[PDB]
């Protein structure tokens, strides 16, 4: 969430913040109604919080002079009554001031273009070259069955759509981009972290996933939640902390769950390995342009061209400031396809989970950071594809090989 102070005393930066996102600034209007109720009712509460402290005395002193308290003790009922009544209505009012508060999404970075949808997504840069083919490449699916690496009618049956099952080499290529994911990852120099995946209330708020997008997640016997990225748990670490030895750079591993195309490109469980950062506020723009590159590292590492584009204003995130996108080609489309998002929050999810750090002028929120480095099922995707031979078998990117025992060629089996 946004700083109240800070919406109260620039409305009109806010709301055009709105308006960029393809939103209407009611939530800033009834925002403000309530909070100058809140204010109002703060100055009319003290005053009569005062007024009953004074009137306690007036009464023992009237007793002390031997004087009738009668008329100051039936003042003393009106008072507690209207105290009542006022401290009821604050306590409503603060309510629905964090309900709207934790509803209004973060304010676009002022390197963030304006545009209403994906379609107005500048291209940043372009490395490598798509492969130029001298047989018609199929799909990944296809690839998989034939292999039969990636089993979707087992899948169906234990779990239902939208899933899949690894096999044999399959299995053995996405535990082999995940070893080698986290591997380039801790030589880059982020900490690696295993944490769970079943999550609380407390966290998915913190990171900005609830209240607003409750219905997308998948809720837990318990009041958990399952992860839809390692970012909520991994962020949440140092809920309600000072954070040291600033800036903290960790990578994780887990599985993401995700109520929500074909094959493994859009699954309700998949595997990501994420990048996460907390830094001091006035390096956090170039934090989000050193962590894009250490993303990017894997595809280059892998030999699978890309392109990154910057996400416009439209097509930003909820909670995040300015967005990477990286788009890896697949060539039965003939497009680049979103492989990871890398983000700058400023300190909107620092604000909601309360991760500060202490400065000589006080303390300050850290900002905070996170890329997918990489989604693992879209990178199997990209090799699948990429790497593909007129026989059906694929090759085994270079890097990959010492992870899968020397293997070269995965091939039917
Ligand atoms: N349902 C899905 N199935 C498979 N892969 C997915 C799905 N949803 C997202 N992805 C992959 O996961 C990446 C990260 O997801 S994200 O929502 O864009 N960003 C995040 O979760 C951030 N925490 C950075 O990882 C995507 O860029 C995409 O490559
Ligand atoms: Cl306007
Ligand atoms: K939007």
């Amino acid at each position: 969430m946004l700083e109240l102070k800070f919406v109260r005393n620039n409305p009109d930066i806010v709301g055009r913040a709105l308006i960029s996102r393809n939103m209407g600034t009611e939530l800033i209007d009834s925002l403000l109604e309530y909070d100058a109720a809140w204010r109002e009712c703060l100055i009319e509460g003290d005053d009569l919080k005062h007024k009953r402290n004074v009137v306690t005395r007036e009464i023992a002193q009237l007793k002390k002079e031997n004087k009738d308290a009668a008329s100051r003790i039936n003042e003393m009922q009106g008072i507690n009554s209207r105290i009542k009544e006022l401290d009821d209505k604050i306590r409503d009012y603060k309510s629905k001031i964090n309900e709207i508060m934790l509803s209004i999404p973060n304010i676009p970075s002022e390197t963030t273009p304006v545009g209403k949808d994906e379609n107005d997504n500048p291209v940043v840069r372009v490395v490598g070259e798509p492969r130029e083919f001298t047989f018609t490449p199929k799909p990944h699916w296809e690839i998989g069955e034939s292999l039969d690496i990636l089993d979707f009618e087992r899948a169906a049956k234990i779990s239902g759509q939208g899933f899949a099952v690894y096999k044999g080499m399959g299995a053995k290529l996405e535990r082999a981009l995940i070893n080698f994911m986290l591997d380039v990852h801790t030589r880059q120099g982020y900490l690696e972290v295993f944490p769970p995946v079943l999550i609380n209330e407390k966290a998915m708020t913190g990171t900005g996933q609830l209240p607003k997008f409750k219905d997308d997640m998948y809720g837990c016997t318990d009041g958990f939640y399952l992860a839809p990225t390692a970012e909520v748990p991994v962020t949440n670490l140092f809920m309600d902390e000072y954070m040291e030895n600033l800036p903290v750079f960790l990578t994780a591993y887990t599985a993401c769950f995700r109520r929500e195309t074909r094959g493994i490109i859009r699954n309700h469980q998949f595997n990501k390995v994420e990048l996460v950062k907390f830094v001091m506020p006035e390096t956090s723009y170039e934090e989000l342009e050193k962590l894009t590159l250490d993303a990017e590292e894997i595809l280059k590492l892998l030999k699978l061209p890309y392109r990154v584009v910057s996400l416009c204003t439209g097509d930003l995130g909820f909670s995040a400031a300015k967005t990477y996108d990286l788009e890896v080609w697949v060539p039965t489309q003939e497009k680049y396809r979103e492989i990871s998002s890398c983000s700058n929050f400023d300190n909107f999810q620092a604000r909601r989970a309360n991760i500060r750090y202490r400065t000589p002028e006080g303390p300050q929120f850290v900002h905070t950071l996170n890329g997918s480095g990489l989604a693992v099922g879209r990178t199997v995707v990209a090799i699948l594809e990429n790497y593909q031979r007129e026989d059906g078998s694929v090759v085994i990117p270079e890097v990959l090989r010492p992870y899968m025992g020397g293997a070269e060629v995965i091939r039917p089996e």
